[PDB]
């Protein structure tokens, strides 16, 4: 009947493809839990078409679930991208909704569903990840009543105005009520959760605000309750503060800023390529800097480093022309020969690279327009020991909610947008120094290791 | 200091362009109010460049607002249109944020302000209008403490998510909470209010749900405190009832389904061009239905009767063109030479044949994706005495929250807009019969002179 | 090695889909010469991957070509419809150069060749038709230098600096020079295909003008010459003559004055629906003089009947949502509910049916950006042996040529079509019988007997 | 009656904004004409509503134009380039056809005749330029028949096929008809012209191919004859070739190859910002190449220097952003921070930073649509007086005529554009040299002084 006391869900198996564990992430900051129990992580692999024979890694036990192309198309792509996605981050692109894609959603989450029963022992401990198994937890609990249910939402839970636009609202919100305790980044969510109980399901729930990692909200489902919470992610502050300090990331920072010309001040962007994390919004605040004469085009860069994602979903490849767009448009105006004013990849970048980057960078602008959390901010602020740099931070960010030292902006104030970063940019070394170790005891202090652990002690409490 | 003890403060003035009273609408429901009040309303007479001296009515003054070409373009058709309409209306689509349209805002508000201050006596009441003047009661109060103010919104208060793109949030949410009570139809819009108070502004505000016309929320201001309400418009019921009755009228319905190619089933659509409306959405429900066989193409026909609206406004244009090239396609593919299946008209329609067209229509299709109240779905109703007819209704109106009986369709649910279209054109004469009768109680019992009464007697509790 | 003496290629078989043959047509038209001649057909069955065994009709033995989905798609829908019809009509469209579509062009057309060379007898006369098939006369000669071998081309022959872009115009040169004699519509394509000659191929020409089935043009390919020549096709007009005089047409065209509204003018535009057809042209005049009001709305009623067009050729689908919307915009502005200014339909319309229109219609607008010849024109002159009716038509028609007693038109002067329509709707009847004699004279003198004779007596003459 | 017996007419007058002459050009290749003539040039300053006062320049009178900003909008930015500029160049973009922007192109064209008049003396000879000034040749007669007048258009002469279009074709025929002698670059402009002759006016014409600055066509107008003929534009090679050989240009040329980041390879695009000549085809074969690994990101760089044209045409600024998203996505996908692939000017480079850019250029990508000449392929040729280099040029430029030895190219024929380039960026030294020093050869021999001589003695000839 499977022999793991704790089991984890998510849509991708924790590993890199022939294949090896994946660095950092979840599966790492859950390493001294699966010291102290039998555990098991439910995934696709992502290879079509694959065998569910378990895996054992030694430390886990890899129970892989079988999808076709055709699957991912649709429950994937479709459903979870082009549906949930937008729909969920303030539909800053319009939603599709597609009943086809629905029935394969609904068909695969009873797949993962299925996987979990078959790895988790009786009255076993099971995390569900994120918005595309939305429907696990109730399936779960339907063929395993035994078993306790956790879920987390990655990304923001939308306001109810919104999400009565679903056609598969209820089925979606039943879906949730299967687990015993149901966690996202911020009470906002949270509450946003309870009132959507209240209106749309007509379950009771407490009234309260919901705190962080505290004073948690409450649906009633029949006998049972359902546990409502905030649990901010993190990083892992400290490995990353201490990747940082190394030598030869310092000395390739040194080098980043002489292959770029030797900039007084280099403005960095790093993000998964995605219309929710404000890219364009950068870059049309950097231009009309340049175009004012408030930023020295002879002495400033912007780097921006986007990595690929969802090339098969027809907003991003929009979005990727827009924001090319923007690039070439900007150094055939303010740059030279030789001398770009914006410098931008679309590709992974290394993971030492990308920290020398951080290391490298004076002013980091993170400007999503709207972001569960973004550990990108919280990143940067672990890779600045020496306490130099500015975080640029977007408000509609989870991170904003606990890095209120950063430089805080709306983006859709693109006046004031400009204004901080002119600020941040020619900040005093004092008052960078002082926001930066503020920002600093922060991450420094809540990180995975305490998100994690705040997350499943209110798990275990539910017994 | 002008001996009015009863002002109405709205966009536009009640008259017609020399010019007449506006039949019908909100001064007509507060007719038997002036017959005891000193009344006095301030608005712009649609003419640009006026004179701001006083006009007699004998049952009304009329305090005409100057404003240039200049003024209407940027604080109405730019920052009202274009900024405040599109984010009050789940951003359907994409508010544009600029600064100048702000500022005219502020400058016409202003001057709002000062008008309503010439014509109101001291202690004297006033009602502010709608999401154009939500500035008007601050600056109102802050000119004349004296005053007892009250504002109602007529469209959809967004969700807090939504509402903090404005980049001057802060600024509207001040502006609304200089009025002593703040209506809006629906408890949801009153609940977004406080939640915003206590969440942008950090006022202390009640917590309990609000009631209709009743369980009122309160805001704390310092010494003051803010009434929040629901109060749902409606329209002058028996009169239209009345209206419809007349044997002109009857026989103009009559004549109408001959003109038609007498079909066996007529469906109709009557909005302000908007797109808000969702008359995207009832085109491409009938399209697939002929598509499917489901519509008889030979015995059914759909009326659209479009009035135009912010022709200046480039996403009016848009959905202009989309409609008609679904008009155009719809007929080309179903229809015959002679005989289209949808008929579609750009135009204002006279009043007793609009009303000819709703005792006409078997089935009414009021489909908006996000409607404040939608006065077409009450309109509808109250013309159909002899109990006929059918109503088709999104569930994102604030008449969906009344009229329960009708056929109740969320928009984006496609496939259940064509199943109930269907239902609604093939129901039994009986079951027609009972639906419409409960919602003629409804709105019958639910009119204009209702909701103006129930508006006035809480804001007149505040003293 | 085949018995036919006689030899017709095209892309499609004469029949229709078991299967019957296709009624008029160049079939039709050469009914007697297969009277007297052992004849047969090759061509695509238009079912894919279909047997090559030949049929027997009696009259005719027809020689089918296998052709996949996929060999369609690249070389019918791709290099045929999307590379060389938009540049030969002198690139309304934008032509897409793919050299997978190009390959599959001479595939298909070398089977075209084979298929030909298996039906042909010794010294048989074989007739190659249109732009799909240009490389077969050269890759015919090379398997089969006994054959007497002719082609025509249907649609323009464009000018030399257009025809240049074409990475392959040597390869497509070389092809047509493979026949004993190259025909086009009209002189002006002639002597683009000797320009060319000379120009890309350095062949050696003659260089007079070339006149109409007369004073043939040569190209000199080593040892023998290619005859050049206009041959301007036209209908069976004595045929279609006879039709529209038939009772029931005749009914047909009142019925259908009755079914519109019994309008005092009808205008009809019949077009295979393309974007060279310019049915947005006429439509857009047809907006404007509603606007202007110098068309009465009241009693004039524009019909349109297109029939589908390549569907998926995106540039077609595109053509069909502009026409659309224009459709949909000009009733909404104009019509009124129960009436129509315009209607549209989107499918084939029976051959009694069409040519009743043709009766109705007091205006025929054929207004083509560019069309080799265009036989509506000539359709509708033969079908208004009651000498009533308009011709109005685009200069850049091959019909214009013959027929300049219509009211011809520059498309492009949208002006001077508006001024033409208001004149042909409200010309005096004696000038429109004036006018309607003179074509009747020229389209009954000039039938497609006549151009087929005069076309494979040019062929005869090479021997 | 003015005193002038040589008069150029163009659109601007050849001065800078006080103002000083423009360096090189026409005015400086006519220096040593006007030593020997009273010369005066007729033109708009450049500054909207300035005075008609004659400017003396000691070698020249200067004769400014009145235009307002508005006439400039409707007869330059309308119907030069928005309607005669596209049409001329093989409908690359659709033109628009405006009656209001044609009845200001031939109001100001009477303006520029008046001017003409009030500066030529009597029997003096005009010289008038390009296609903003197709009129003035008649109007310019009709004033002063005495006058001896030319015309030399400096873009192409398109088919008849596509002239045709123009509502005004024949009002612009006449207009060129005004002229003692017709130039242009080609015998295919030239035979064009002759075509168009016989066909739209009728008149009787010369049938032979034309020349090259001989072998001259002919039309007869009534009582006089027009001359026609081809004379391809060029440079002050000799000067260029010198001004490249200085010291400091070949040290500029050194530090931007270091300024690169040193690679082995430079391609070079330099052009006035314009859909007609073809950089978006080479942004697009260069990516093709880095996408197949054919060219090596590492080694090899392209820069393009646009300066910028025509900014109120709504088709040069879609073209900019075209461009622009190719250049930021071509860095973002094979660049690396601090190297990118493409580095992109949108601006007027300084004439000496330019020459050194042709000198550092080891591939000069010269690949128009469709160009009358394209001088900057016959500037890249005098400048390399090291006969390193090679140049790569579109066939459908009038250059490539001349310059035969370069690699030509079709640019709708991608893939050999791409062969080619592969080709060019890897000849051997030697064969580089081969093609340069023939290339020489023919830009030394056929300089601007050719050009104008023999324009000049062929309209000298027509007294
Ligand atoms: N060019 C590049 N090269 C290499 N690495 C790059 C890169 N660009 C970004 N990365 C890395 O990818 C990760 C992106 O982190 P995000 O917070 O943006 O997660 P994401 O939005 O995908 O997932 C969701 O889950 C996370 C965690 O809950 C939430 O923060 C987020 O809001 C939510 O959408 C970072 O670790 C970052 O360092
Ligand atoms: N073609 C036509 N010809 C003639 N008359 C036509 C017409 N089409 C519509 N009308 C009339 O115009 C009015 C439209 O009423 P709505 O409820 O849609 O108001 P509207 O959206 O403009 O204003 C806002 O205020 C009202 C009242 O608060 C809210 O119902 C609404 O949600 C909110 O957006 C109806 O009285 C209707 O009969
Ligand atoms: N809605 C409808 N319903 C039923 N029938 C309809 C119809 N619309 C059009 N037709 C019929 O289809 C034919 C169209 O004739 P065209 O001249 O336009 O041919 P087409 O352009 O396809 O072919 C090419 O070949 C012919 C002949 O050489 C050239 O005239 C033409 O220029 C060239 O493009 C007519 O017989 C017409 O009556
Ligand atoms: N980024 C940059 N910075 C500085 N200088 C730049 C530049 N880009 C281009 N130039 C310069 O501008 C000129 C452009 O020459 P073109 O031949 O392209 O002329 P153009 O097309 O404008 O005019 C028309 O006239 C000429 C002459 O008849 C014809 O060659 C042409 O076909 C026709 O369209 C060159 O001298 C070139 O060196």
């Amino acid at each position: 009947s499977g022999d793991s006391d704790f089991v984890v869900v998510a849509n991708r198996l924790p590993i890199d493809l022939s294949w090896k564990r994946s660095p950092g992430g979840l599966v790492t900051a859950l390493e001294p839990l699966l010291r102290r129990r039998r555990g098991a992580w439910i995934g696709w692999p992502g290879i079509p078409d694959s065998d569910e024979d378990p895996i054992v890694d030694g430390d886990l036990v890899l129970y892989p679930v079988r999808l076709s192309a055709d699957d991912v198309a649709q429950y994937y792509e479709g459903f979870s991208n082009a549906t949930l996605w937008p729909l969920y981050h303030d539909v800053i692109v319009k939603p599709i909704y597609n009943r086809q894609w629905w029935e394969r959603y609904v068909e695969v989450n009873r797949r993962f569903a299925e996987a979990t029963s078959r790895a988790a022992a009786r009255g076993a401990t099971v995390w569900v990840q994120d918005y595309q198994l939305q429907l696990v937890p109730k399936m779960l609990r339907e063929l395993r009543p035994d078993l306790t249910i956790g879920f987390f939402l990655h990304i923001p839970f939308p306001p109810v105005e919104l999400f009565m636009q679903l056609p598969w609202r209820t089925e979606i919100t039943d879906g949730l009520l299967g687990a015993d305790l149901v966690g996202f980044h911020l009470p906002g969510g949270a509450q946003n959760f309870l009132f959507l109980a209240r209106r749309l399901v007509g379950a009771n729930t407490s009234r309260a605000s919901v705190g962080v990692r505290s004073k948690f909200g409450e649906v009633q489902i029949g006998s049972r309750t359902v546990k409502v919470g905030a649990f901010p992610i993190s990083i892992d502050s400290a490995d990353l503060d201490r990747q940082a300090r190394q030598r030869s990331i310092r000395q390739r920072a040194r080098q980043i800023r002489a292959e770029l010309g030797n900039p007084r001040r280099i403005l960095l962007g790093v993000d998964r390529l995605d219309y929710t994390k404000g890219i364009d919004v950068r870059l049309q605040a950097f231009a009309e800097l340049l175009a004012e004469g408030r930023v020295n085009r002879e002495d400033t860069v912007f780097v921006q480093l986007a990595t690929p994602s969802r090339e098969r979903v027809e907003a991003y490849r929009l979005l990727r022309d827009d924001i090319e767009r923007q690039v070439g448009h900007i150094n055939g105006e303010y740059g030279e020969v030789g001398h770009p004013v914006v410098h931008y990849l679309h590709r992974p970048v290394p993971r030492e690279e990308l920290i020398a980057f951080f290391v490298a960078a004076d002013v980091m602008l993170v400007t999503p327009l709207r972001d569960g959390m973004n550990l990108v901010a919280k990143e940067y602020v672990a890779c600045r020991s020496d306490l130099g740099g500015a975080l640029v931070l977007s408000e509609f960010t989870g991170a904003a909610a606990e890095l209120g030292q950063a430089y805080l902006v709306n983006p859709h104030n693109l006046d004031h947008v400009k204004d901080t970063m002119v600020a941040a940019l020619n900040q005093t070394p004092e008052e960078g120094r002082r926001r930066m170790r503020a920002l600093r005891r922060q991450v420094l202090a809540h990180d995975v290791d305490l998100w994690a652990r705040s997350f499943l002690d209110a798990l275990a409490s539910t017994r």
